[PDB]
């Protein structure tokens, strides 16, 4: 009496493979305010 | 069952390319108070 | 058996075109406290 | 399906025009401790 | 088949006219710690 | 459809009248290290 | 068709009378780091 | 409708009685660099 | 034609007497991060 | 009509007994930068 | 007229035994930003 | 009635092994402004 849920794992494993894609696109934008955070500290201490 | 997230990386890679633009516009204004910080020290020691 | 959702994309693409308008009106007000943040530092160091 | 956001830019452009007003009222009070900072140095060196 | 929403704008335009009243009562209390913030700096530098 | 906010201004105008009281109690303690700062300079120069 | 809300004001006026009690217990602990903040400044200037 | 806050004043009056303990342990270490600051001045003037 | 609701007030007055019991068990755990919040401030200022 | 909440106080009194354990492990690490803060001041004044 | 709920406690006591497992896996990742939070403070004070 | 959480510890132990990697990449950049902080002090004292 089953219902075919084969279209579930095919849909959301491709879903969770897309959460990883837009996680790496944020990490690449948070290191901008990490690098610029501490080369401001070099100019101030000088 | 995917949703097209192709408009994400096209939107925020151009976003993080703009954080770099206004980071270099601050560094050019912090060296003003680095140079003027230590040519004041030459006049005082004289 | 469809329902005409043509009035959806006509309504919210004009919606997301208005989020961009009031995003640029905030950026123009946050640079006021960025510029005035570091010309206070010039007067203090003098 | 828009919502009239015409009352937004009319409200905060007049808002950011007021941040400039109270920025210039602080600069006029930080030059007091810049001028008095270095006419104390004239009396001490004498 | 409308429902009279005339009691809405009469109720919340008088509501948002009261948010402005208690916004100006806070600004009058944040300038106390702005003025006293920098007449402490005059006594310390002396 | 208002809510009585008459207990707000009665509560925080008496609040900001108390920030002024403990601001003047600090100024009376910072002039101790201003006066003693420069009658030490008289004894050293002698 | 009312519901007796007489147990409301009896419960939260005694509630807001207790927020005042633990506000005064914090003020008595923030003046410790205000007094000790500026008798450290007397020892350093000496 | 109260909540027993009797465990508050029993917890932080013993808390603020401990801020006083580690304030007096710092004052005993700042007088070391006050005494040694001005018996260096006796050796230099000799 | 009533239905005996005498088992209601006997069940939920003992219910609301138990909400007070686990409210006082949280207040005893929030004062831990209130006391430790400001004896960290004594060590940093020293 | 009660629900047995005897597993509550047994769970969070052991919870708040663990907040005290990791509070004392931080105090032991903030005195490192208190002691080293003022034996740097002895070397500089010498 | 009962219904066998013996499969309930066998299912959720093993459920709450798994909430404890992934609670300890978070605590092991929050101490990374506690240790690195205050060995940054040693390098800055030096 | 369990749910397989074996993919949890495999995912976040590799997660917390990556927090350590980018902690050591910051420590290597804070010692730059520690070394340069005190070879500036040698040039000034000379």
């Amino acid at each position: 009496g089953v219902i075919d849920t084969s279209a579930v794992e095919s849909a959301i494993t491709d879903g969770q493979g897309d959460m990883k894609a837009i996680g790496g696109y944020i990490v690449g934008a948070l290191v901008i305010l990490a690098v610029a955070g501490l080369i401001y500290s070099m100019l101030r201490k000088a």
